[PDB]
């Protein structure tokens, strides 16, 4: 059982949750937590475990509805291969892939989830429709609640639902004739599948692509978002008056549709899910990556910095007063945005209780300090253990 | 085999074959990561020389020729007629040079083939030790102009007691625990603060007094020396542009020199042998000064600064960390005292990476140690994958000698 310091204050816990089932890349001769991607027999193993997990939550552990519900398991994993969860059972599953992901910082809200069932769809535009009451639903006109959408489950011989696109609300990247990118740099190849399958392209550096959305053994099919469903928010700084002038926005939802959900052994290639913001993610991440919109030196020169000198630290003057003013125009916009400090405060509240309530939390230190000012952030000095639980979360490969 | 390094900010990719050299295992298995951990005969012997004395003689390109051979040879037989051997010269000097560059939490290492390295294996006494450590600081302080240097005490010896410096570095500010638990001075300094009142020194009550240093010698209880003041280079902290700020009285030193580290080549073990480099500001103004289990002066400068303090969504606390950043490199360059920010820094370690590449197939690097403090991923490194492992020569933690 590892032990665990937390450096700032010299408290010690001691990791028996890491004892629970799958490998990562680490071996006793080096260490890989650096990288960012890392029978019917089998299948009832992880449903045996799964259905143990959920009757213990339920508090009905060894009861005859638990026995009774491992058989009827079996019994439908031997006439189908597969079986199907109950709607009460995704509802904690889907809840506990959130709890069981190592990279997220918000999880002090994973039992606030809400989960919309969409395992009957049939269609490509019944999957728009879901989508849509979805991305509603979660915005709350600024409120937003964290939601998840659960399309059909994989079966064999049969092929996926798929959502082509990263996120349900991305910004185009049009590739220029010098290599560069006009618009967001991470979508250039969604964007280009989006033309080639007959999107008009816009030419600015914040157009909000179509979802490219595919239903089993068929192509992907283009669906345009209503504009008043996608909301925006265009950014200003409380005191650089000029700053609004730059054209900035970012959208209110952040609405992850490319990983695959795990439960019980079954697996939801679609499964879009949305929380809220932190607001690194956007003032640091996406507009000042240098792969990314890069904008930073733009900012400092207009600050009046002397960019000319690393040692000035207009870099990290610069990139501070962006993450003001993502706070200051969310809130502004009343669109529901939490900063770094506050969300790594909760996290390590949601430390805290999951010691008490299972002996350990899986956790990611690179991705859960943030991008800047980490060390003024309480995670920094906290150790943490890295493995991988299911139900989960998880990267899978590109649909085409 | 060997993993896959990318970086994601170019794409480019990597592979590290100088992995599978790693001779020691670490605490991370397939089940899961523990990286993010702070801390984690003569037939043994042999084998660690002769890989060693192999090492040395690839770095000068004469594998092989008649003077590899010999030595090869010669510390064959030493071992067999000592249980021990003696490490020319020139061996020494490659060697303290590789554990450096083998260090997986130095974002210094593009400096690693510049290092002095002064030779105290012939040291007898405390009082000698105190005139080595004393010249080491004055080298390479250099009234201003840094240069790296090491300087190695004998080697660990069965039988007898090893040469240690209490003190974790040469320059330390004392920390006095205060009734409240709070402490006056560095709380990190505590633990040496009261073993030198423990050995008579008196102590002041200041927030920056320099510690004197705990020597021992072989078999000896350890001694104190006190360094003269003008060997301690410091560096007044003022801000450019908060003329207030010179008014707190924030000072730093100028050198940083790690006395606590065991120095370990070709199987010897050098427990004492103190190295210095230069500064990264992050070390001073976010760590030494804003942890808060450090000086802790993030909210009081904030406050000076007229930020509002109530909301944590104003970036209070970034604002004001940035600001004593600036301090910290205004003022030495002000004083001039080399000091490097971490873009530079961070800057010329990817260069390094891209050095050890071509030079050996790789470099262990520890991404948490290896990413700045503050401003993370405005640096190159934080988009860079790395691979952490153990190379020798190397480096160790080891127990205090109390
Ligand atoms: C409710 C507010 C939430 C906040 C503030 C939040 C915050 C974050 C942040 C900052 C990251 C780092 C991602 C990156 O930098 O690429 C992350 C990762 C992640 N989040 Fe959360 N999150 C929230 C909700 C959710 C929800 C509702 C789910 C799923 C039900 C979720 C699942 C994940 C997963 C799986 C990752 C892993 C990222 C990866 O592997 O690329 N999060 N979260
Ligand atoms: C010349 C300029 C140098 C710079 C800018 C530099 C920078 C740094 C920094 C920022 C750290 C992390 C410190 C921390 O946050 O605790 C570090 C660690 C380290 N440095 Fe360097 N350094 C330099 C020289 C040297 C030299 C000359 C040596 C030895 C010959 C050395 C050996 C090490 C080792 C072994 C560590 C790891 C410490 C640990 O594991 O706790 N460094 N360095
Ligand atoms: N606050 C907040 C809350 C929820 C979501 C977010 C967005 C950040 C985030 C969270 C979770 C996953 C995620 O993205 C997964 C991903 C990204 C790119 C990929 C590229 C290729 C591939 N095969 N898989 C990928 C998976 C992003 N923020
Ligand atoms: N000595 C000096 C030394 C080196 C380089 C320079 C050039 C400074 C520079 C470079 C690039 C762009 C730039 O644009 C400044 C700018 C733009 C708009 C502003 C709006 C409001 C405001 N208050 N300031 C603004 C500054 C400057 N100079
Ligand atoms: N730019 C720069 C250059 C050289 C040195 C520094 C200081 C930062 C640093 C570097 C290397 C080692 C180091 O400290 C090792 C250490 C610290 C505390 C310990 C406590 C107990 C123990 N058993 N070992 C310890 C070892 C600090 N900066
Ligand atoms: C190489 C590095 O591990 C990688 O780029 C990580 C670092 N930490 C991160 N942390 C978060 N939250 N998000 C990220 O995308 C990354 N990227
Ligand atoms: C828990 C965490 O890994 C630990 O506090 C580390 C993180 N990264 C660090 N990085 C540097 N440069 N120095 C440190 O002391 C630490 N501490
Ligand atoms: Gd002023
Ligand atoms: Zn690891």
């Amino acid at each position: 059982f590892p032990r665990v310091k937390n450096w700032e204050v010299g408290s010690i816990t001691y990791d028996t949750l890491s004892a629970q089932q799958q490998d990562g890349p680490c071996t006793p001769r080096r260490c890989l937590g650096s990288l960012v991607f890392p029978a019917p027999e089998q299948l009832l193993s992880q449903a045996r475990d799964f259905i143990n997990q959920y009757y213990s939550s339920i508090k009905r552990s060894g009861s005859q509805a638990h026995e009774q519900r491992l058989q009827e398991v079996e019994a439908e994993v031997a006439a189908t291969g597969t079986y199907q969860l109950r709607e009460s059972e995704l509802v904690f599953g889907a809840k506990q892939a959130w709890r069981n992901a190592p990279r997220c910082v918000g999880r002090i809200q994973w039992g606030k989830l809400q989960v919309f069932d969409a395992r009957d769809c049939r269609s490509a535009q019944e999957m728009f429709t879901y989508i849509c009451n979805h991305i509603k639903y979660a915005t709350n006109r600024g409120n937003l609640r964290s939601a998840i959408t659960v399309f059909p489950q994989r079966c064999p011989g049969r092929g996926d639902f798929r959502i082509w696109n990263s996120q349900l609300v991305r910004y185009a990247g049009y590739r220029q004739q010098d290599g560069s990118v006009r618009g967001d740099p991470a979508n250039v190849e969604i964007t280009e599948l989006c033309i080639q399958h007959g999107w008009t392209p816009g030419n600015g550096r914040f157009d909000v692509l179509p979802l490219l959305l595919q239903a089993p053994d068929e192509p992907p099919e283009l669906f345009l978002l209503p504009p008043e469903l996608v909301l925006e928010v265009p950014l200003e700084h409380p005191t650089l008056e000029w700053f609004a002038a730059l054209g900035l926005r970012w959208y209110a939802l952040p609405a992850v549709s490319n990983m695959l959900l795990e439960i019980g052994g079954l697996e939801f290639p679609a499964a879009p899910f949305s929380g809220w913001y932190m607001s690194t993610e956007i003032g640091t991440r996406n507009l000042c990556d240098p792969h990314r919109y890069n904008i930073l030196e733009d900012v400092a020169v207009c600050m009046d910095l002397d960019t000319r000198t690393t040692s000035s630290l207009w870099k990290d003057k610069a990139a501070v007063e962006i993450n003001v003013a993502v706070l200051h125009s969310y809130q502004l916009a009343k669109v529901t945005i939490v900063d770094h400090h506050a969300a790594t405060a909760s996290f390590m509240k949601h430390l805290e209780n999951e010691q008490k309530a299972r002996g350990g939390c899986p956790a990611d230190w690179a991705w859960i300090v943030p991008p800047i000012s980490g060390s003024l952030t309480p995670v920094f000095h906290q150790e943490m253990v890295n493995y991988f639980l299911s139900p989960a979360f998880r990267y899978q490969p590109d649909p085409w």
